[PDB]
């Protein structure tokens, strides 16, 4: 009834990860508004159908320390059987959840309000890979590879670039393949925002990586001081570059 | 010559740690406003001669991708012969750094015209514990230590309380000694802020800490959405309290 949604097929079959961001805002008189992602699930349900069913739960926050800073401890309620396999405990950074202007006190659970949702269909979990997963492969490396992530805000006009690191390597490294991949790579709402790069060959800049794979990379950290909202909504991605850079 | 400074002597003796911390404005017509800490350094210079010397150098930085997100490189040059042991060429977290409502294009070397300096004396570098030299020792813990440090804004009569995990334990642990070093303990700015705990006696919750050692706290991961420069010359410390959780 009247919620924003998104729904984002970057897979085909019958089962697909589902990879969930909520834009909320805190029940209150002065509300913080802040973007909670969960945990990433498996599910068989048609997009079209699960979009329906993630609207209708009911989300709440506590902000809490933890060895690395403030983080969100969310609790998701309200799940209807569909959504049975959905995480309804985890934890996600606060300060990239949290808008730009928003700040909430700690050790107080808050009540969020849903204002809009995405759903992005991805391969099957075991398809997907992070950078992490790369960090703890590569040996005595000698350069790095970043992305350059291009947007502008439709809004304002103005360009956003944003680079983002892939990986790093020892050191032909950028195969047609990789070009390609990189030019064609997809930005959605996830984690704030997630690049996801194909892909299909795995030879030189791709390598350790298994065939026919998503490679995911998380842009949240660049969206600290950003309204994910806003950017999800007034961001339009117009280039994927990229740069292999001596470390 | 005008420059606003603070010097705080949490040491004495002919030598020292020196914890320096700027607050500086890039040079810019639209600029961002940022805080750069320096690694710490022995110095064996009286303080009021040192913070002379310090406001005299000049900062550039640069603003970059790394694995674990946007960070500054920061370049500090025109460092008298006084300063020959002043770290020049470093790193900190790019989204403490920056003010709230501040950003930096990436990839671009900018001059900053510093504003303030605040130096603070701690005792010897080893003497000084950190949470990640405590978090390596911690083995099968049941317990989160938590700092609640309590301060005021003066200027809009706010109370303010952030919680910082100070370390986890197994398990009496709050011993007198424990708990008179935490009321008395003092925040200082660096690292955004830095909690100083004195550990004189290492029992119960001060257990693998050296005797006579400052352990000391980083805030600056709950200062991400804050102005450190405004954060320092605002916020009163008013108390200290600690809390022992369950994990
Ligand atoms: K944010
Ligand atoms: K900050």
């Amino acid at each position: 009834e009247f919620m924003e949604t998104y729904v984002n097929k970057l897979h085909e079959g019958s089962t697909y990860t589902a990879a969930v961001q909520y834009n909320v805002l805190e029940k209150d008189d002065d509300p913080a508004s802040l973007t909670i992602w969960v945990p990433m699930f498996q599910s068989s349900m048609p997009a079209d159908l699960l979009i329906k069913e993630l609207a209708n739960v009911n989300i709440l926050v506590k902000q809490i320390s933890t060895p690395k800073g403030p983080s969100l401890r969310v609790m998701i309620n309200s799940r209807s059987a569909v959504l049975a396999q959905m995480p309804s405990k985890f934890t996600i950074c606060a300060n990239v959840s949290l808008d730009e202007r928003s700040k909430l006190a700690y050790d107080v659970t808050t009540p969020c309000e849903i204002k809009a949702c995405s759903l992005t269909c991805l391969k099957s979990k075991n398809m997907l890979t992070t950078v992490k997963d790369l960090t703890m492969k590569t040996l005595n490396p000698t350069h790095d590879i970043i992305a350059l992530c291009e947007f502008e805000n439709i809004v304002t006009s103005k360009k956003v670039i944003i680079p983002t690191y892939l990986r790093s390597i020892s050191v032909n490294i950028t195969t047609t393949e990789f070009k390609n991949a990189i030019t064609n790579a997809k930005i959605i709402p996830y984690s704030g925002l997630l690049l996801v790069i194909t892909v299909t060959d795995n030879k030189g800049a791709f390598k350790y990586i298994k065939p026919q794979s998503q490679f995911i990379v998380d842009l949240g950290a660049y969206l600290e001081k950003e309204s994910i909202y806003y950017v999800t909504t007034n961001w339009k991605h117009t280039a994927t570059r990229f740069a292999i850079k001596p470390m």
